[PDB]
């Protein structure tokens, strides 16, 4: 699909059985999630935003459908207010930006 | 363009007669950049990100040239790590995600 900008561009994704909605975001580096359950090995993490750092749970080589297009890689969870999917995942997708 | 995402998607921008880089953020609902110098009159404003909240000074009606393309639109101006164009001036330029 090609998406606008005048709403945010949230898709729906699936990952580790679960449906969530999340945020296709080119100006985050890696993904993000909401705190959720998440199967296997994991390694501790922090990240910095716009407002300091939060501590994460990093998951390697984890599988999501976005807007029905499969990926694997690094998902980063953590208390982040927004589920974000960042380049290490939008480049696996194709997308693209624009104008 | 089109700009895909294996790196950063970095614009040259000018505004308040200066020079910038910024990020292309569709994440990004504003426009955040690094503390600088603007002209007009301000409003004190608070933006929550992935680690908390930051202090910013609100402009409106600011003139932007992204990438060349004229807009004019509101930025906030505080201590953001990385100068940030969002949807607010994205839409402007026409710019759209694709894949
Ligand atoms: C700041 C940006 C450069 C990085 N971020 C992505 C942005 O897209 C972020 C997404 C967000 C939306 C909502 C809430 C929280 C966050 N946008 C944002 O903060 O926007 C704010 C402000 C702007 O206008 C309004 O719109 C939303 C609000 C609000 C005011 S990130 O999440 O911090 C982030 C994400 C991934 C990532 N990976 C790293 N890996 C390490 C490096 C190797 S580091 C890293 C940091």
């Amino acid at each position: 699909p090609q998406i606008t900008l005048w709403q945010r561009p949230l898709v729906t994704i699936k990952i580790g059985g679960q449906l969530k909605e999340a945020l296709l975001d080119t100006g985050a580096d890696d993904t993000v999630l909401e705190e959720m359950s998440l199967p296997g090995r994991w390694k501790p993490k922090m990240i910095g935003g716009i407002g300091g750092f939060i501590k994460v749970r990093q998951y390697d080589q984890i599988l999501i459908e976005i807007c029905g297009h499969k990926a694997i890689g690094t998902v980063l969870v953590g208390p982040t207010p927004v589920n974000i999917i960042g380049r290490n995942l939008l480049t696996q997708i194709g997308c693209t930006l624009n104008f």
